């Protein structure tokens, strides 16, 4: 396939800084398609230059694949401009990650949000799976709300870019996502995805809470060990917190599994309130 | 032209940020019956926030509603209860204050001067329809596209009463003089306010006349003081906004002669200004 357009330096334009990541900047910006008058709002992710251990050659390869995910969960990579430094062109989410959702809402959000998001989070997985695919960095932050009812993963990706597998590669990696396997040995498969999923709903239930708060991250290998976990959520039923801590277990075949995932949530999904105890000229990536 | 919402054909997604009497979301207009959900700006006046009865505020709506110009944001629609809350379209680049903050030199003389053209313009537009926007300055320009700005708010302060002589935060240092000491507003205010704007942009975003309490702006100014030359302009270019800040009201500079002025300025750029070189919307 193709689906991916190439870019050149005079097609797109960064206008405003969105935030500043750990090895690059998001921006808020326009595509320009040369040879028609149209602007379209996106969002331009630029790596910092020799950030990535991989040639252009390697990169734009990656590059297909991403921008090959056709999935209402899962955003999909539009465009990209290979110099000197890579930049990744996406759709613009006017309102957001979901996590700074959660946070600015840390209440008037209903059980039926929170396990609807699970089973959406749980479909775009599930989905990249199914085409053998591994996120390798899923996060409340790497969620974006398209709208309050429909959030997409985003970022599929850019951890593979950023060398997460190379073995030799000596680069930040979020460790308070990871599976001990993936910060023990940097083994990354779909099952290590489950554990950053099991973290994600964490996040969730917890309104934007951060996850061991105050302990080192050089830590978190020997807490896991000595069996540690999450606490349970305030909100949640034991049924609910079971499943995070199944996705927490050494085993890595003994965790569940998306496909599984779904349906155990999108049962509860169905009586939420039994599961959950909660108190109460500028176009667009889409018109083209 | 003036839709009317029922408090259930939108949503306030994410706080862009709550000003001085109010909140501007970020949120969806779903309307009712049909499929789609435009992302929209939804600005909330706090309650009691205004002088005036339903019945009329609607009647202001419509006229706001009206404003048809490309540099000037024209009102999607409107929800009137205990709160009335404006819908406007979404503008993803914000303001053209936090623009030239977040570019003090990556801009060049063609844009500044540009976009003293399109306000012009734009108010302009307001006074040929006999209207006044009372609260113009660089935070109330949103950036539809680097080239290309509308000003927003228009009708905002009247709502809010700046007419009620009467009824007792107002924009001090952006107002003439006649506004600050009588409570008066016309063309020839807008025109001051104007030339403030024009040195907010021209100084990529400094503070007008940072340091000087607002209670005292009514004193430097009669006092004889005005903003400062910025750097980067010509005197030739500063007298145009000196002009706009003349104590005899009918003697500044009018929207239709700025247009030309600085058009014609607008086509040798370096020779006056001097600087280094679902959802559809
Ligand atoms: N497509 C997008 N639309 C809207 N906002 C976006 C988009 N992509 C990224 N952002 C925002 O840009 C900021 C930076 O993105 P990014 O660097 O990917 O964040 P992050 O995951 O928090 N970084 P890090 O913790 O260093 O991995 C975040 O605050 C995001 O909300
Ligand atoms: N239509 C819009 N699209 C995008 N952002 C908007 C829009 N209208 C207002 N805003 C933003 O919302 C915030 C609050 O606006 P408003 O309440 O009008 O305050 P303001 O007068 O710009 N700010 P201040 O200088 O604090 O008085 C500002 O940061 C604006 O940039
Ligand atoms: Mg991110
Ligand atoms: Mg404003």
């Amino acid at each position: 396939q193709a689906l991916l357009r190439i870019l050149k330096e005079t097609e797109f334009k960064k206008i405003k800084v969105l935030g500043s990541g750990a090895f690059g900047t998001v921006y808020k910006g326009l595509w320009i398609p040369e040879g028609e008058k149209v602007k379209i709002p996106v969002a331009i992710k630029e790596l910092r230059e020799a950030t990535s251990p991989k040639a252009n050659k390697e990169i734009l390869d990656e590059a297909y694949v991403m921008a090959s995910v056709d999935n209402p969960h899962v955003c999909r990579l539009l465009g990209i401009c290979l110099t000197s430094t890579v930049q990744l062109i996406t759709q613009l989410m006017p309102f957001g990650c979901l996590l700074d959702y959660v946070r600015e809402h840390k209440d008037n959000i209903g059980s039926q949000y929170l396990l609807n998001w699970c089973v959406q989070i749980a479909k775009g997985m599930n989905y990249l799976e199914d085409r053998r695919l591994v996120h390798r960095d899923l996060a409340a932050r790497n969620v974006l709300v398209k709208t309050p009812q429909h959030v997409k993963i985003t970022d599929f990706g850019l951890a593979k870019l950023l060398g997460a597998e190379e073995k030799e590669y000596h680069a930040k990696v979020p460790i308070k996502w990871m599976a001990l396997e993936s910060i023990l040995h940097r083994i990354y498969t779909h099952q290590s995805d489950v554990w950053s999923y099991g973290v994600t709903v964490w996040e969730l239930m917890t309104f934007g809470s951060k996850p061991y708060d105050g302990i080192p991250a050089s830590e978190i290998s020997s807490i896991l060990e000595k069996g540690e976990r999450l606490p349970q959520p305030p909100i949640c039923t034991i049924d609910v917190y079971m499943i995070m801590r199944k996705c927490w277990m050494i085993d890595a075949d003994s965790r569940p599994k998306f496909r599984e995932l779904i349906i155990e949530f999108s049962k509860m999904a169905r009586d939420p309130q039994r599961y959950l105890v909660i108190q109460g000229d500028v176009v667009d990536a889409d018109e083209y």
